[PDB]
């Protein structure tokens, strides 16, 4: 904790013009004196600081594509899960150390202002936070790469117990506001909705709409000290001034203003669900609302490329894939390829054969998931009421794409049922994951098991019509914040020996595989570990008041609480070793504290209620006397990306325990692999990839194999079996069954243990035994000190698989069709043109 | 128009500092290039450099009260009518010419950009526009004087004209921003609403009440040159995070989240109507908050005072008298009374009957019109839901005053009926008139006769009770926004032969007597009315197409459109112009540009008949070809400040045309005799005082004065009488009748006819006669020019008086206790403390 890593250089003239520029700030930009402010407003001053240095290149990087015009990659998701901008920022523009110096000399604690900020909560969970992961990225290799989302005002709710219960809270980011955005008004958009078809002469026209505004805010996206700097656009919804108001006849001039906040209402909350779908009109409202404007966005810088210059007998949209591609994250923006078929064939006016191939050739598909809950069926209702040209040109699009399947699978009539964009049963729906297959010309998992289980269960048939479009792209994480940023000391101990080149060539970890022997590495990884985990345990102290021992394992599983993630096979393991030692209480075990943290969805009635059984778990295991510090339970309350960056630098085991098949990749798992954690965990999604990398022995993997799992499904899957055969786990059943873990509310649990019984879709008891056998095996390991960091030196030299730069180089490569760079562009600036 | 009048001094090392200060915005905070800005970047590129030389002087004003504590002024008002900021800021400090230069330096003009800047339309009419500049005042005398209203988000509606009719829409403001305004996240407050009122113990506590956050936005007012700027604290409603959210039972996370517009509703719209009441709940609602966030902001300061240093054996509220001074102006934050002994009493915990002498000595009262439908009368069914302790507050204030006047007034029933807060009928009200003289030390009228009219007829009963509590102080313009800044040359000319002290010292005009018979200055007056009727009939042929001949009189009436202030009685006239020249074409009349604008409210249905009327006589009149360019009637679309601003230094005749007694003051009518009109009016408002200024000869006055309009009204107003006797009055209400102001659409006037002849409550052709031969009068003189324009010298050399500055300081020295000073403030700044 002296601190003084390469955070960069404090170098004399910028600490001189940074304290300067500070005191500027508060002065005039926030007009508070140094009498009167107070933290908040000394990050703010910092904020503001730091966002100049960072001005000069994001202009030089926006007028430099426009005059080398490059292939333009828009990254579409609903979710960015960006979490707090300063430190990531000061990192990237290698600001870090000569701040830390300027505020020590006008006697600020950086890291006292770097917790005022808050986080940019606009994501659920891993598919937001692989949207931002990939922003970073894709600005450090150089891309002309634009993420395109909605701005919400409330992002992911906070999280909060009262009793042990989640109590649910508006997110409200923007109170303060937000130093890093720059709305742009002058830009605003309108997006049409509802409305009539009318077949007028050579065309269908939609008539009729209700016309909402997107009006975008653009945030920097650094790459890391290559002074590239890209862009961030979120839209607003704003109503008009005319038909908010403007219509004549009674009915309110008040209420017509009063009902404006109802157009704005499309981006006012992020929809708060990790796989599970919600089939609600705003959440559709949201999605159009998205695809609409950007593609608008698109279309404007393109048709300013060197067309607005010479339209080659007229625009020809031909090069519209040769300068246009858009990445659909997930389905969510599945809209785009209906809507730029609108905009090609009633707008631009070309043949729908046409429009189709250059559709096809910009557009390419991400899936997230093989669940079936989480999949998008919108049905036909609300797409013919709220959309219905783009309803037409799906069952077009439909027709034309069966009629394909029919002439290659001829006679296969169950074939094209299950094939059909539009599903056939009350409600009659529309399958979006089967339009992005059929309008997209890749699509792609995010795992190599995941990518598989693709091509061989969920789109066999989609990939026996054309299997050259199915593609893998493993996920990854990005090594900026996910180690220099939260775990200074362990990127500063790997420096010292490799040298800095690793932070955009992670690759490069594996040279450290030859200091696995070296005491001074052994003792240093030792070390960092060591305080990192006391810093965690001091903040948990102060901001939440608990107490934990620092030299127990600090055990971990931190993500979105869902069934398939497994919380309650990790609560089966923690009462078994807290009845282990009331049974034998002078027997020595490893002691450890037990982590669990992530939010539920508000409504999801099983992930509340395995957040109360949890609590119920701390609330007997950490008063029992006979326990003393050997076992501790600890529910961590808000988790979201801020309190990743301090808890993942300070675990020692990482949970990973999904039953296998469900996880199509995971990203916590290689945050932790990079920080010096073990991982206990099934073969599922990139825990495969990570123990192939590392080496099965260096990895702790228990539990059915995907194969494993399928036998137990012709065969029938019976929770009883488990419930007869062992006993501490029908010890357990009885314990949850009959009280013990809440007394004076004795009947409570009786869902989760019915579900258990009776409804279990993974099959948690069957891992059960395998798993309490593979827990054994960690704590022999973890009380022999040398031996856990040398398999701890073995996971983070093989890491560098796993960094998102290589996951975005082979997207560009493989899908979108630039080649990465890495070249620093000549920013910043000084200068006008 | 070749400019360079004393707009202050260009010089050197200011323009240099200047056209930096605006490339450093223009990059750093609009990042925006050189090549990329349009006009309206490059307007808040100055907005932002010239609110960087008043950040300085706010800070030094603020820490300058806070250490010499002196008495504070709080100005409540639900309306404050700014218009526009940037020149009127560069006007009080010194910077239009440093700035003209820098711009014209940096090759723009500064006139293009000052018309990007949107009106801050917090306001309807004459009140809030008094508001406005009050504050301006209060600022040039030094005052600690504060200005609190609410931060509507849609101003007062931009008006829009469809086929001569009135089409309202949004004032979205705030689309593009604010340069001025400084949120105060810091500072937010709760306000409570609805609740139970327990009587536990010693004390009512209102209990049960949902909590609405009131979050400040300031503005710095800047007095002229005198480095004192001062704040309007506008407050803006925001939801809780957890209420608006967090209470558990299923309702939907959601729509609870969609339901925070909802608090956030109060302060979405101001409420549209001049001269009208309406008694909706969300108005008592933004009264109330507005009342109750003021007042927590005034009790705060005031604890901070010597008390919090020396609680003088507790905190003594004995001094908040004379530490405290609250003006409401109208009866709109009337609240404020039973708000001031709801924390006293419930709070604070003092006797009722000290908390009464305090609240009495701190509120003063401004009454602002005698109409009895603009007049308050709260239901008290909803006073009792909304707001049940402030009734039971009033209904004992009530009950303590009715004790007073009963014993004064001993036997005498009627009058205790009359006086009563608390109105019986069918909805039993509360007259909030009645509140505030009861609570307030001081009530004023803003015109001699106004406040005459209060003691003889509306207040009479409290006069009789209080003969002290009543006051006047007449109103006022300041000369700065309504000379200077819309009046470069008339400023400049006048400057030359009596120098400057007289931008905040108005009564020196008076020495511009002795040029009235000098022919330079004879010259020079009528040379700069010719240059700004040019550039007005400029601005009116490019922004609205219409083209009007500039060598005409320019007759101009523009006010809200009320029955009161007789747009019909100037439409009468205009018919017999129009008829007069159509009998006898080849007769030689003066020419006149007849220029009516103005506000409907939305459902005031007779103002919105009225403007189709005008614009109805315009199509007839504007395309007669035997009328020629002789004459013409313009019909003024949204009219507020910034064309005020234009229209009123263009303007040759001011029509000031009300039945006497129904306009209280008016303020229109002194912007125009600063500004070189001459003025048609009845003996009404501030009229009477403007006429004794500068001579009844030197002033065009007509009509029935009060006596004869209560003459009138003992005997029987009979509008038949006057159809018999004058064949012209005759003659156009059968035009109208008829449909030769709307044929295909014949019988479309029938309700203005039909109140003229039935139901005319402001009794229009009483004063038509005397009104056409005044009429006859004012062409005689403007068909002499010399002589029109010595008239002219007479009526600017008189304004004196009607300066705000006079008000200000008449206010401050009779009923806040304050001396207004003029002395400079030693501010700037560079440094920190
Ligand atoms: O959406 P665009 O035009 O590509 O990006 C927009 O913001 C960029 C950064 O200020 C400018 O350089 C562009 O000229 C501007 O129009
Ligand atoms: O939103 P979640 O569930 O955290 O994340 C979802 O997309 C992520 C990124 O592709 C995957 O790693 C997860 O396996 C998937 O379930
Ligand atoms: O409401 P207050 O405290 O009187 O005014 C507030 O803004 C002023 C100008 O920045 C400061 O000088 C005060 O210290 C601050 O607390
Ligand atoms: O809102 P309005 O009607 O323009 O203005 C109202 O208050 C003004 C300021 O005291 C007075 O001059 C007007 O006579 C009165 O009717
Ligand atoms: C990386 C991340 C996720 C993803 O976690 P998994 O364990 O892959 O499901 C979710 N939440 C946060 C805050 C993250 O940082
Ligand atoms: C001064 C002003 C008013 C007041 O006009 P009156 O003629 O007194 O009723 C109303 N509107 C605007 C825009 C003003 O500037």
């Amino acid at each position: 904790r002296k601190q003084i890593s390469v955070r960069g250089l404090a170098g004399v003239e910028n600490v001189t013009e940074l304290k300067k520029n500070f005191n500027r700030h508060l002065h005039f930009t926030l007009v508070k004196d140094r009498n009167v402010a107070t933290p908040r407003d000394y990050y703010f001053a910092l904020a503001h600081t730091v966002r100049d240095h960072l001005v000069g290149r994001w202009i030089r990087t926006q007028q430099h594509y426009y005059e080398k015009d490059p292939k333009r990659i828009y990254y579409l998701s609903l979710e960015f899960y960006m979490g707090r901008t300063l430190q990531n920022t000061m990192v990237n523009l290698a600001l870090e150390n000569a701040c830390d110096e300027a505020t020590y000399q006008l006697g600020l604690d950086m890291e006292e202002l770097e917790e005022i900020e808050e986080d940019a909560g606009l994501g659920n969970g891993g598919l937001g936070r692989l949207a931002a992961c990939f922003l970073d990225s894709m600005a450090t290799l150089g891309l002309a790469a634009y993420g395109y989302g909605i701005r919400y005002e409330f992002g992911i709710f906070n999280q909060k117990i009262c009793g042990g219960w989640q109590m649910e809270e508006a997110d409200d980011w923007l109170r303060y506001g937000n130093p890093w955005e720059k709305a742009r008004p002058e830009f605003t958009l309108p997006v049409h909705f509802y409305g009539r078809v009318e077949h007028t002469s050579q065309g269908a026209k939609w008539v009729d709409t209700q016309v909402v505004l997107a009006m975008p805010y653009d945030t920097p996206v650094p790459g890391y000290r290559n002074n590239v700097v890209n862009t961030m656009r979120l839209w607003s919804a704003k109503a008009p001034n005319d038909f908010n108001l403007k219509d004549f006849n009674v009915g309110g001039y008040i209420q017509a203003v009063l009902d404006r906040n109802l157009a704005e209402n499309i981006s006012r909350v992020l929809y708060p669900n990790d796989n599970f779908f919600e089939g609600k009109e705003l959440r559709l409202k949201q999605e159009y609302f998205v695809v609409a404007a950007t593609l608008q966005d698109i279309i404007r810088r393109f048709k300013s490329s060197k067309f607005g210059c010479r339209d080659p007998v007229r625009t020809n949209f031909d090069a519209f894939p040769d300068k246009v591609a858009i990445q659909l994250n997930d389905t969510h923006p599945s809209l785009a390829i209906p809507e730029l078929m609108r905009v090609l064939v009633d707008l631009e006016r070309l043949d729908w054969d046409k429009a189709w191939e250059v559709t096809v050739k910009t557009c390419a598909y991400t899936n997230h998931t093989v669940i079936p809950e989480a999949l998008e069926r919108w049905p036909v209702h609300l797409l013919e009421t709220l959309l219905p040209r783009h309803l037409q040109i799906i069952y077009e699009i439909n027709q034309r794409f069966l009629n394909r399947v029919a002439a290659a699978f001829p006679g296969d009539v169950d074939r094209l049922r299950r094939m059909s964009l539009v599903e056939e049963g009350a409600v009659k729906r529309i399958n979006m994951a089967h339009l992005c297959i059929a309008g997209s010309h890749a699509v792609n998992g995010v795992a190599r098991i995941h990518s598989e289980i693709l091509k061989k269960t969920i789109f066999k048939d989609f990939y026996e019509l054309e299997p050259h479009k199915f593609q893998n792209k493993t996920n990854g994480i990005t090594p900026r914040r996910w180690l220099v940023l939260c775990n200074p000391g362990l990127a500063e101990i790997i420096a010292e020996r490799i040298g800095e080149e690793y932070i955009s060539d992670l690759d490069q970890l594996r040279k450290l595989l030859s200091y696995v022997d070296d005491e001074a590495f052994i003792r240093d990884v030792a070390k960092v570990k060591q305080e990192n985990k006391l810093k965690f345990a001091a903040y948990l102290e102060r901001e939440y008041k608990v107490h934990i021992n620092p030299n127990s394992l600090f055990d971990v599983q931190v993500k979105r609480i869902h069934e398939y993630k497994r919380q309650l096979l990790n609560c089966l393991h923690v009462i078994t070793l807290y009845n282990r030692i009331k049974k034998e209480p002078n027997k020595f075990v490893v002691p450890r504290t037990v982590m669990i943290g992530g939010k539920a969805a508000p409504g999801y009635h099983m992930a509340k209620m395995i957040i109360k059984l949890i609590t119920a778990i701390g609330d007997v295991v950490n008063h029992d006397p006979v326990v003393g510090d050997r076992l501790r339970v600890i529910f961590l309350e808000n988790y979201r990306v801020s309190l990743a960056e301090k808890v993942i630098p300070a675990a020692d085991l990482s949970e990973q325990i999904s039953t296998a098949g469900t996880e199509a990749s995971g990203t916590g798992n290689m945050k932790f692999m990079l920080n010096g954690a073990l991982t206990i965990g099934t073969m599922d999604g990139a825990n495969v990839e990570m123990a192939e990398e590392a080496g099965e022995e260096n990895f702790f993997i228990f539990g059915m194999r995907v194969e494993d799992v399928d036998r137990l499904d012709q065969r029938g899957y019976n929770a009883q079996e488990y419930y007869d055969r062992i006993p501490e786990l029908r010890q357990i059943i009885e314990q949850l069954s009959s009280g013990f873990f809440s007394p004076k509310q004795p009947d409570l649990f009786k869902d989760i243990v019915n579900m258990l019984m009776h409804h279990d879709r993974f099959k948690v008891f069957a891992d059960y035994e395998e798993y309490v056998k593979c827990q054994e095996r960690v704590s022999a390991l973890y009380k022999n000190p040398r031996e856990w960091t040398r398999m701890v030196i073995r996971n983070i030299a093989t890491s560098g698989k796993f960094s998102s730069d290589r996951t975005i180089a082979q997207y560009a490569r493989e899908i979108w069709g630039v080649e990465p760079s890495r070249q620093r562009l000549p920013a910043p600036d000084e200068k006008i043109p």
